[PDB]
């Protein structure tokens, strides 16, 4: 019974990211969904939905892929688990790691190691650093630079390396260690800057921050290539050129967060080929599986790895384990899945239809009186409300015009986010979508934005 | 070919808990688990081995359930995945949380919260402490009291709850707010002490602690009711009574970290009923799924619960989610596994040859010259090696007895982990174990023990 099944929702489930009151009392409803096909989603009530957000930017091959189900069904049959510790492994978890580092991965990386989660691969990141550092005798050397409105998970250090206050708020964070700069947002940017001036002022205001700091106390700088939660903000002409010449002058490892770009989002391979990024450690998780599966990966380069091997030989085995980690029916997934991106050439596809959904956007909405800014890159997209355009006013964040649009939409059965921290409707469709099923998107969206210009302008 | 994936493994794989230099140069040498059944795995030779570890204390139903595979498997066809974020839901993990709740939880349980591992769920409970006295108004009350060879995960929040200094060691824990008091292990009391002498050292030594810091400083105590990784260590008579009435003194939240003892591994639903012990917050993974996905849970007690909500009213939603929180496959996993657990009375077999298993046990190592002592509780067991019995007197560690004693027992196929930080070889079989192969397992492990005793007395 339905009814049922909600009681038991509101008395007993903690939800990730819900108003936990409102949903025990039934103030926020409940949506249970029951299946999926190609980019469509359905509900309880029989409702479909095109989902224009991939679940959180991750059912990158789209939905219903009983290729992948039978994948997983196979190793669950062989071998659901054992464990990957004293150089264990099952052959499914060497594949994988071959695969990404010879297929996937950007010059340079050499090794992988899994967890289950964005925020765990992060969690692993910073273990590393300090590491690195410690066996390097570089005690102080500990400092991790992020940015504001950057998104890196959901923990303690990781939750402080996010820039969004929703992550810190009543948690204590960020912690001590975690230092962040500016948002590389050009539209935002101080009035009458020009792009390359607006990144020379990224670039001085992160020198800056290294010269407060010390950059012989600063480890690490952890960056996605262009954000995702934060906004689908994509960096300036020339910022990653200028980053990576600062980093690389004071010694600073470079973290490349591709949990969102990694494995065709863009219509790159990821957002370090996208950038000409190269990173010393990259975090992946969403689509090295499209969600089939949990499953997450941290890709070590050489310089890195040579330090950690040279640290055992010193110190004994590095004490860091998940029981899970490279846990054989998530393996399983992530083969099947990256069989699919490759066969079905979604990489390219997401180059062609994405910039198809750039083009849609900005004929639609870049003289809309309602939107500050159009924007994205390969399949990431998003519109900013702003009350005032020239100015960039934003509105009165009471208002929720953000969240207004989204509801909006869905009611007329699409799916697309509305971002924290802000007003802005979010899109990362799965990389299957086609130029048609853009249309139909941007069309209900349209009548969206419409109808909330209607009630606030 | 074998030879090319073990090439790939040592090119590509990083391991967890795994030397890296001389698992890359070949001299720790890998192994491919092929598969699975009952107590049993099988290697890519063909060696078959009875698994007197279940994994990681972790595959209690048994290996090969095809059962569970198909679980998973409808599942993984129906909706492998969607989030659960806003009050987004599955049927699979309304029921888990509904059964979770009610038919193994203690007293008081209210809801659950779901990710990936026993890591990223104590992370969770550390950011729901600090939650729940930030919006109290107790911003100082948030130092955290662990335990001395306690485990509690491998990050950097987590890994100093660890009571163990492989998991500290160059990655600067503990962190500040982790503080840790005695190992209770009786054996290893100071001199001569009773055991009713050494759980009132025990309550004394945690009063101290709670002295030096500050009652209103300290918002939680972690501990495992029996220790598991930290050597398999029951906590003494009457101790779980006396710390409890100490923390309710001093208004100090008790988290019990189910991992391990969760879900049948003692002869009991959990160990907060075997041992009376009410905590706050509970931690869940391991057996919650026997392994056959990854999936964690935190149990959250309705005095916390009151708060979570009473915080969201205020404050708005809480800033915590995993993507993968609630994971479908892995709810479906949990549920099947359950069904197993229930259909099979495995919680009764646990308590049935755990006692045959700790009986075994003391009658062929109770006298053994190697054998300091025979421990045990359910279905978990141990022998700590020692020079000197009486004086509790440690080999040297440069001598490897406990992993001498291991490697023996795996070449006469029985997989008996060598516990870290000691001589000691535990013991976690699956909750299908039969009095038999007990007797079995006993029996390789006499001779391991016999021929490393030949060896180093
Ligand atoms: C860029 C980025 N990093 C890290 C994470 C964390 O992933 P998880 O939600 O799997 O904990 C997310 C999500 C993300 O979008
Ligand atoms: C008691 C206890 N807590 C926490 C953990 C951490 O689990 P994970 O290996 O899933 O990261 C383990 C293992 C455990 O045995």
């Amino acid at each position: 019974s339905l009814d049922q099944l909600f009681e038991e929702d509101r008395a007993h489930f903690m939800h990730p990211s819900t108003h936990a009151h409102d949903h025990a009392s039934g103030a926020l409803p409940g949506k249970i969904v029951t299946g999926g096909k190609g980019i469509r989603i359905e509900d309880h009530q029989g409702r479909e939905y095109i989902d224009a957000f991939a679940g959180l930017y991750c059912v990158n091959i789209g939905y219903g892929r009983t290729e992948v189900a039978d994948a997983i069904y196979e190793q669950a049959k062989q071998l659901a688990y054992y464990h990957t510790y004293v150089g264990h492994s099952t052959d499914a978890i060497i594949e994988l790691s071959s695969r990404i580092i010879r297929d996937w991965a950007p010059a340079g990386m050499k090794k992988v190691y899994y967890g289950m989660s964005g925020s765990d691969a992060n969690e692993t990141q910073i273990k590393i650093v300090w590491y690195y550092n410690n066996v390097l005798g570089r005690p102080n050397k500990k400092k991790i630079i992020s940015r504001e409105r950057g998104y890196h998970g959901s923990g303690i250090v990781t939750g402080s390396l996010t820039g969004l206050p929703s992550f810190h708020q009543h948690f204590d964070l960020p912690i001590d260690r975690v230092k962040h700069t500016v948002c590389p947002h050009w539209y935002k940017a101080p009035a009458g800057m020009s792009e390359a001036q607006f990144v020379a002022y990224c670039v001085e205001e992160l020198e800056k921050l290294i010269a407060r700091e010390g950059a012989d106390t600063i480890a690490a700088f952890i960056a996605e290539p262009v954000m995702g939660t934060g906004g689908i903000i994509a960096p300036p002409q020339g910022y990653w050129e200028a980053i990576q010449a600062v980093l690389r002058k004071h010694d600073i490892l470079l973290i490349s967060d591709e949990v969102v770009c990694g494995f065709g989002r863009l219509g790159s391979k990821m957002g370090a080929q996208h950038y000409g990024i190269k990173p010393d450690l990259i975090t992946v998780a969403k689509g090295l599986t499209s969600a089939y599966a949990p499953l997450s990966g941290v890709i070590v380069g050489e310089k890195v790895w040579d330090v950690i091997e040279k640290g055992s030989q010193e110190h004994g085995p590095m004490g860091h384990g998940w029981t899970y980690s490279g846990h054989p029916i998530c393996a399983a997934a992530a083969l099947a899945n990256l069989d699919i991106l490759e066969r079905e050439n979604l990489t390219g596809n997401a180059a062609d239809v994405g910039a198809y959904l750039q083009q849609r956007l900005h004929e639609a909405f870049g003289a809309h009186p309602l939107v500050g800014e159009v924007r994205g890159v390969g399949m990431l997209a998003a519109l900013e409300f702003m009350a005032d355009k020239d100015a960039r006013t934003p509105f009165d964040p009471a208002l929720k015009v953000g969240p207004k649009v989204s509801a909006a939409a869905l009611e007329d059965g699409v799916i697309a986010r509305a971002m924290p921290h802000g007003d802005i409707l979010g899109f990362a469709p799965p990389l299957v979508t086609t130029r048609a099923e853009v249309d139909e998107i941007v069309g209900i969206v349209k009548q969206a934005v419409d109808e909330v210009a209607d009630e606030v302008l």
